[PDB]
C-alpha cells in the first residue's frame, strides 16, 4: 500500500481529453489497442537484440474479455510491460491553440501517445496490472482523484506484459456487448501489426474460446 496525487499537468490534461472526446467517447478503445501495439512492438524490437527478451512469455498478443456480472473489461497485452518506477512516475501547448480555432484535436491525443487517460470518459475506476522482464508485477489503480501502485500479491501471473481492467460506468455498460466490442477492435485493428483476440460466445449448448478479429 501507498497513495499518489497527480501533477498539475496531467490533471488540467485528463479534463481537456474528456472535453476533446465527450461525444466520441467509444475512442478508449482505439487508444487502448494504440498502447498494446506501442508495448508488443517495442519488446518484438528488443527480441532483435537480447536473445531471451521473450522468455516470460513467447506468445504476442491483444486479449480483450468482458464481464457483463463484475461490470468489467479487461485489454490484456503481452507487450514490453511497465516497471514500478514507470507506473509511480505516470501537449498542452498546441491542444490550447487548436481549442481556442475549433479545430480537430482528436489525432493529437494519439500523436502526443498521452491517450491512456481516454479510458476516464467510460470509466469510473481504472486498474493496470504490469509485468517488466527484469522487475516484479505491480497493481495501478485510480478514479481520476487519486493513483495507489501495490505489489500483486499474486506474484508474476501475466509473464510479461500488462492488463488494462475498466470498472465502466452506468451511461457506459453499452460497452460489454460482445458485437459493440467485436465492431470496434475492426475500426481501430487496421494498423496494427499483432492479433487481437475477443473471448466470444456462439451459443442450449455454449461454446466459450478467444476469436480473432484483424
Ligand atoms: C501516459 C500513459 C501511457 N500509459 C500506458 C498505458 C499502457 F497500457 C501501455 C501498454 N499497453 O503497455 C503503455 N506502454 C508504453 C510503455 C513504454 O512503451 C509503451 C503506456 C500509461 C500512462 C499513465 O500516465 C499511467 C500508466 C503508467 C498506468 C499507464
Amino acid at each position: 500500500s501507498e497513495k499518489f496525487a497527480f501533477q498539475a499537468e496531467v490533471n488540467r490534461m485528463m479534463k481537456l481529453i474528456i472535453n476533446s472526446l465527450y461525444k466520441n467517447k467509444e475512442i478508449f478503445l482505439r487508444e487502448l489497442i494504440s498502447n498494446a501495439s506501442d508495448a508488443l512492438d517495442k519488446i518484438r524490437l528488443i527480441s532483435l537484440t537480447d536473445e531471451n527478451a521473450l522468455s516470460g512469455n513467447e506468445e504476442l498478443t491483444v486479449k480483450i474479455k468482458c464481464d457483463k456480472e463484475k461490470n468489467l473489461l479487461h485489454v490484456t497485452d503481452t507487450g514490453v510491460g511497465m516497471t514500478r518506477e514507470e507506473l509511480v512516475k505516470n501537449f498542452l501547448n498546441k491542444m490550447t491553440e487548436a481549442q481556442e480555432d475549433g479545430q480537430s484535436t482528436s489525432e493529437l491525443i494519439g500523436q502526443f501517445g498521452v491517450g491512456f487517460y481516454s479510458a476516464f470518459l467510460v470509466a469510473d475506476k481504472v486498474i493496470v496490472t504490469s509485468k517488466h522482464n527484469n522487475d516484479t508485477q505491480h497493481i495501478w489503480e485510480s478514479d481520476s482523484n487519486e493513483f495507489s501502485v501495490i505489489a500483486d500479491p499474486r506474484g508474476n501471473t501475466l509473464g510479461r506484459g500488462t492488463t488494462i481492467t475498466l470498472v465502466l460506468k452506468e451511461e457506459a455498460s453499452d460497452y460489454l456487448e460482445l458485437d459493440t466490442i467485436k465492431n470496434l477492435v475492426k475500426k481501430y485493428s487496421q494498423f496494427i501489426n499483432f492479433p487481437i483476440y475477443v473471448w466470444s460466445s456462439k451459443t442450449e449448448k455454449t461454446v466459450w474460446d478467444w476469436e480473432l478479429m484483424n
